[PDB]
DNA sequence: AGAAAGCCATTAGAG
DNA sequence: TCTCTAATGGCTTTC
């Protein structure tokens, strides 16, 4: 498969949202997806991984 | 219900 | 070659 590298801007915006909502509703994923020029799935997967990054650091 | 979203462990593509 | 993390597959849980 192929892989896309997320810019400083995209990662920062994602991380910014994560401070407020650890989980996203479907309408908000699509918002961010458009705001960051990412697909819905990428926003879904990102938050999943970041939730995992957050549990270990606790 | 039954898809969609989650959890979680595991790969692998870029730089 | 190494490292970081985007993406994957299996299940189970949500709603
Ligand atoms: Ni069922």
């Amino acid at each position: 498969r192929g892989r896309q590298t997320y810019t400083r801007y995209q990662t920062l915006e994602l991380e910014k949202e994560f401070h407020f909502n650890r989980y996203l509703t479907r309408r908000r994923r699509i918002e961010i997806a458009h705001a960051l020029s990412l697909t819905e799935r990428q926003i879904k997967i990102w938050f999943q991984n970041r939730r995992m990054k957050w549990k270990k650091e606790n």
